[PDB]
């Protein structure tokens, strides 16, 4: 479809709309003092508005200008062009907090990190674990098999005031850093399943573990694999069909 592009209010364009109609629109939005009408195709229009084909990056531009604050308490998970009134912790991320799994997460880190911990995102993706466990007093190292998502967990940290270290690797990167006293790791059932005696090893005695990204009927697995691994179970929470399991150390 295409966009053609006019200078002014909706009020002001009033005279004009029934014409935009006649001629084939089938969408109109204000948007910043200009109305923008939708059409299959350019038309001769005697307005004297802008055609331009709507692309991909029209609607990502326009779903990001639709984004709320999404609360994860004691988090807010903020777009970097919101601003917040509230009590709640900032969390500035670029948009790819929406998700069950990041909900649960943040409000286990809230309780089960201390000031002064140190911390391992395992699987750091955006960066927003790692990020919150600086806000919370922790140090934290996130990282990610992928290298590609790592500049922008280092500018979405830069953006929240903190400096977590990110590195590319996955569990076995990180160990030269550690032991570390909480573990936080949104993945899957299965791939759990599978480093739960690895987690052992990565975490201090009195150690927390974390774990998300956990299917409601994959959750025996884990607690299969994480009573194995020598884990107490401390906590379970639920979103939707997702669960976060909390295990000491």
């Amino acid at each position: 479809m295409w966009v053609y592009r006019l200078k002014g209010t909706l009020e002001a364009l009033d005279p004009i709309l029934p014409g935009l109609f006649d001629g084939g629109a089938r969408g109109l939005w204000e948007r910043e003092g200009e109305v923008w009408a939708f059409f299959p195709a350019p038309v001769d229009l005697p307005y004297e508005g802008v055609w331009e084909e709507v692309g991909d990056e029209d609607w990502l531009e326009a779903w990001r200008r639709d984004l709320k604050p999404a609360l994860a308490p004691p988090f807010v998970v903020l777009a970097p062009w919101h601003t917040w009134e509230g009590a709640e912790i900032p969390l500035v991320i670029e948009p790819g907090g929406h998700h069950e799994t990041t909900r649960l997460a943040l409000k286990a880190l809230a309780r089960h990190l201390r000031p002064g911990d140190k911390v391992l995102d395992l699987g750091t993706g955006s960066g927003v674990l790692a990020i919150a466990a600086e806000k919370l007093g922790g140090k934290a190292l996130g990282v990610d098999i992928d290298p590609m998502v790592l500049p922008q967990a280092e500018a979405n940290a830069k953006r929240n005031g903190v400096r977590p270290r990110f590195l590319e690797g996955s569990l076995e990167a990180a160990l030269p850093f550690g032991p570390f006293d909480l573990l936080v790791a949104n993945l899957y059932a299965e791939l759990h399943a599978a480093l739960a005696p690895r987690y052992r090893e990565a975490l201090v005695p009195g150690g927390r573990a974390l774990l998300t990204g956990i299917l409601k009927d994959r959750a025996p697995l884990v607690r299969e694999a994480m009573a194995g691994a020598g884990f107490r179970p401390l906590e379970e929470a639920a979103e939707g069909e997702w669960v976060l399991l909390a295990y000491g150390r």
